[PDB]
RNA sequence: UGUCUAAGACAG
RNA sequence: UGUCUAAGACAG
């Protein structure tokens, strides 16, 4: 009914959240900034377009800031040593309904859930093992 | 310990849960696949490599089919109606510290957290608006 | 004496064991099969020849059917969806003695001993890991 | 969790007992070998590749080694007389369920079983007859 | 039985000791990482392969960290003034026996040890004299 | 001082002791030999060049063989059945303190240590898992 | 860098 | 990077 709102981006619960809230939806690409310099803030986007006569696909980006040692406000180069890039691709055949497409969104909650390999893998600068 | 455990994908409160396990590490690649049949199983696959001489990139993959059967030639096979695909990449700094790579999973998390924007809008078919 | 005989091939307590019993031994070449439809039925075949002039050489082989019915036109015949083909070949030395031949019988048991790494990758439609 | 891991590959009782550890996994390829000099190890190694769009095929390898010393100039060296070698393919199409595979499984620990044609001929240096 | 597991590196006896712990199996190869920034942390990694006919290879390959001055968890450039390397590579005939590599292992201590011209060199910025 | 001197290679308690000394400076490269004929002797060299404008690479070598006796044209030689050869190269910024450099002393010796999981594997003749 | 018959050869 | 019949193909 629009979905276009600011959200937590990272719960700390209340102390010392981010939250990440509009900032720009030129060409229909819809973008969350956090409250910093360009450079240091928590970015979002989301975009959706039929990639092909089958299917549709959503394309997400997050960037995020290294902190330790970050200095608030400054000037930090390389600009490649302070961030983090996610690149998300999300293709949904045309088939699927909103039952399919919630399915669809579990089992990425699911990926990401605290306690499971892939983000505990991650979370500790590891590989599998 | 060993991050390479089965871990539930969808859950569905215990009943109906799609639960995945190690199924191959293979050439670097770790996979984890759903109790079912190859041809309609669910799959997760992950791997890490030292992309640039100053940056570590995951490549995470998950494959969501949707079951069906399939008369073929009179017989009838298990098969996949089609499937879903969700291909993300992650390229963090060397730099980043444990702590930098907890904030990198909170965000991805609350970017899927239930009631958000994204998660609202892919399982509705829809766009952000 | 003979030991191209009828003998248990699958296991399932007393009830749904599959049985498998001689056909045919034309060409140095002994057939199992088991009852019913041809069509549906499991295989085995085995033969040793003399390889080189050191070596014997054993070539065993076996097919699993997948049962099912296959109708078309509205007539139905009972056919094997697909098979899985197990083709094995086993070298051994004229200078292996009896015993030595026994123990490449106890390895060819180990590798699929229920619980250790080959059979359970398989049985879990797996890989290594 | 891990399958590639230390296993008995000849069981005799608890003595003589022959153990295989893993010892390399590269290019899709896990190898285990027994302790002590490689020259005179067994070694074990599977494999698991795509073959074509519907099947699945494993490659089991197993050398069986005679144990010998090698004398020569004077100079001892441990040796292997000779090698047995076991080369197997088993083809699973994709269709396999779990079920599936535990009942291929079964049928090549049935094949091997004690007492059976093919075992006993192997033991006893014999063909069929 | 399971070597793949954490130990310590550097031994300060309980006070300030660093510990690496297992973070990568991909391709065979161990790694352990010391818990901090990848750019900063001590990474450990191991690997065996048959380099040739008659012999085996153990590649070893340690990265320790420039401390004096460090800044944990900053970014610290160029990466080549912030890090030492260490390869190692141990090459071992198929002949070897179990004691013939231990006795292989004490040598490797032996030029480590204390008070040796090798470590001590190293330690105090010099060469031999 | 000089830290040229001999010390005690492999250490069996006193007895059985391989004891290495200085034999050869020529060109830079220190080398130590057990107390054998050239053709049997245990042998240790090591050499540090300034690779770089910022880095100093040692480089260390040890030879351990496997001794016998061979009957060459009906006469017996002391000799090398084969030799097991460790090779290393060690990269250290010119930035490195003392302090920086006893730390990665300590690392080597921790690696090496006794039950620590690579001499672990070595010494039994199998890879990490 | 990777291999070896190993301070010297080999292969990129 | 962008697409797909998806750890492997395609297109810059």
């Amino acid at each position: 009914a629009s979905n276009f709102t600011q959200f937590v981006l990272v719960d700390n619960g209340g102390t010392g959240d981010v939250t990440v809230a509009p900032s720009n939806f030129a060409n229909g690409v819809a973008e969350w900034i956090s409250s910093n310099s360009r450079s240091q803030a928590y970015k979002v986007t989301c975009s959706v377009r039929q990639s092909s006569a089958q299917n549709r696909k959503y394309t997400i980006k997050v960037e995020v800031p290294k902190v330790a040692t970050q200095t608030v406000g400054g000037v930090e180069l390389p600009v490649a040593a302070w961030r983090s890039y996610l690149s998300m691709e999300l293709t949904i055949p045309i088939f699927a309904t909103n039952s399919d497409c919630e399915l669809i969104v579990k089992a990425m909650q699911g990926l990401l859930k605290d306690g499971n390999p892939i983000p505990s893998a991650i979370a500790a600068n590891s590989g599998i093992y």
